């Protein structure tokens, strides 16, 4: 493939943005190349996979769904070759019924690193690592 453009990371920045922060799942359509990877991410039901962007795009219905109004603060864009690597911190209202913990309306707190690789402009796939031991400890706390 060819590695980022000189674009990498405000392109990451607005991905995170459109389509993370605020559910333009189709806004996905923009950034995502024809094979995305998931790579590494702990615990996510795609992990491994190889999807298209429709596959894609169904994979952030499902995770937007669990916190529809999640958001990610992107902390740093580390750029080398091809891939970005965005460490992040995430905020989402625990209001969806989740299991074990009913919605409690309190803040969840969140952070992340993400590697994400590039062929040009487009995603390719993420290696994720997230702070989900810190979300299932605030959900006892919650509930």
């Amino acid at each position: 493939g060819m590695s980022i453009s000189s674009k990498a990371k405000e392109i990451l920045t607005q991905f995170t943005r459109e389509v993370w922060s605020e559910g333009n799942i189709e806004a996905s359509d923009k950034y995502i190349a024809p094979k995305y990877t998931v790579l590494h991410d702990p615990g996510d039901p795609w992990e491994g996979r190889e999807l298209d962007v429709a596959g894609y795009k169904e994979r952030v219905k499902t995770l937007r769904a669990a916190f529809p109004d999640q958001c990610f603060d992107i902390q740093g864009l580390f750029a080398d070759g091809d891939a970005v690597v965005m460490t992040w911190l995430w905020t989402a209202t625990h209001k969806e019924d989740i299991p074990g913990f009913p919605s409690t309306g309190k803040q969840i707190k969140m952070s992340g690193a993400t590697v994400y690789y590039f062929d040009g402009n487009r995603l390719t796939g993420h290696w994720q690592i997230t702070d989900r031991l810190g979300v299932y400890q605030q959900l006892r706390q919650a509930a």
